[PDB]
RNA sequence: UUUUUUUUUUUUUUUUUUUUUUUUUUCUCCUCUUUUUUUUUUUU
């Protein structure tokens, strides 16, 4: 009953989908996105994704 | 004492041409474990 509906809350994207640069020019100025470098552990290594600025991407 | 006649190896040579490696499939896919990550230092 689960993998219906797991499988039919996915549809047809699996990652969001990237967008242009200037974008990203204007969102460093107006001041609403940081950037640093991204490491990851590896005991963990699907999970424990982190971001340099510590950033935890779960 | 046994004369005379019954052809034979197809004729021909003094024709133009402006393309080009290959060539045509096989799907999505669970990476197991003390960690933050250590870090100066000197002898190459």
């Amino acid at each position: 009953r689960e993998r219906e509906n797991e499988s039919q809350e996915s549809h047809g994207k699996e990652y969001p989908e990237h967008l242009p640069l200037e974008v990203l020019e204007a969102g460093i100025k107006s001041g609403r996105y940081i950037q640093g470098i991204l490491n990851v552990n590896k005991h963990r290594a699907q999970i424990e994704a982190f971001v340099r600025l510590d950033i935890l991407i779960h």
